[PDB]
């Protein structure tokens, strides 16, 4: 194992990006502002402010974030970068070894599935097998701290309510996190060596629904941004993000759970750090610098 950790090296999509795709994309999207500095949402994202927790002078040098907007499992122009591509980068650039030292991180597959994608049980098997796989990599190249997060109900963006698919959003969640958790039971099992922790995001996300008042939020259907999509603009999560119109911006979202059609606003980020950090410290997980 790794008594102190020294870094968090988050693998995932854009609900953990931290301006990678912006960098790539010459900051023309996500267009900042609305969005703020190259984040998919109005705000610094979860795993920033979680790394800002433990490092508060200086948490980007703490921090390897390979997380790019519109990635998923590999199931192409549907999936921007694949979980598989980032541990691999990661590898690259380590000499093929994951530090016992890093507290990894993974959250990914909600862009696969709010593509709306036609086959739904390859699509629910591909992206666990995906998840398995990358599980086992790092595993394999000496991971010895590894965190997996499940996903909130997708049924519930304003995306699937406005598209109709709020069933289908919403069963694959269930399916997803059903599948999710066995997998980690599995690992569990199989390396008691590795630190194996989890975050049941879909059990908060409704805790936070139920309570959306109590939280803060005032809106949970609508967007503080505003985009029109077409038919083959709904078929994915970066078209979503393009097709906002930054002039009908609200200037005021304090209250809104949903920054667009897909991403939740500054404050849902900041609730789900604090969660986040809470789960951690209740495991024993320390860092140091
Ligand atoms: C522990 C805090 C509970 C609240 C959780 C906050 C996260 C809100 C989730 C909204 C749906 C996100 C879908 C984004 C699209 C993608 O990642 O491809």
């Amino acid at each position: 194992s790794m008594t102190p950790l020294n870094n968090i090296v988050v693998f995932g999509d854009s609900l953990s990006d931290n301006g990678n795709l912006y960098e790539y994309m010459k900051h023309q999207l996500p267009q900042s502002p609305p969005y703020f500095e190259g984040r998919f949402s109005n705000g610094p994202v979860w795993i920033e402010r979680l790394a800002a927790s433990y490092f508060p002078n200086d948490p980007n040098s703490h921090l390897l974030d390979y997380a790019f907007g519109g990635a998923g499992v590999s199931v192409d122009d549907e999936v921007f970068f694949t979980l598989r591509r980032e541990v691999n980068s990661y590898l690259l650039a380590h000499q093929d070894k994951a530090s016992p030292d890093s507290l990894f991180v993974i959250w990914i597959g909600a862009n696969n599935y709010l593509g709306m994608p036609v086959e739904v049980e390859e699509t629910l098997k591909n992206v666990n097998r995906g998840i398995a796989d990358s599980i086992q990599r790092l595993v394999d190249k000496g991971a010895k701290h590894i965190l997996v997060l499940n996903l909130p109900d997708l049924g519930r963006t304003p995306a699937a309510l406005e598209f109709g698919s709020v069933e289908e959003m919403t069963y694959f969640s269930a399916q997803h996190n059903n599948a999710l958790s066995n997998t980690v039971d599995y690992f569990k099992k199989t390396y008691p060596e590795v630190e194996w922790l989890f975050f049941d995001t879909g059990s908060h996300f409704d805790h936070v629904i139920e309570h959306a008042s109590e939280y803060g939020f005032t809106n949970i259907t609508g967007t503080c941004s505003f985009s029109i999509v077409d038919e083959i603009t709904k078929n994915s999560v970066l078209k979503m993000v393009a097709s906002v119109k930054p002039e009908l911006t609200e200037s005021a979202c304090d209250g809104y759970l949903f920054f667009d059609l897909v991403h939740p606003t500054a404050l849902a980020h900041k609730i789900m750090a604090e969660k986040a950090r809470l789960m951690l410290d209740e495991a024993g997980v320390e860092f140091a610098e």
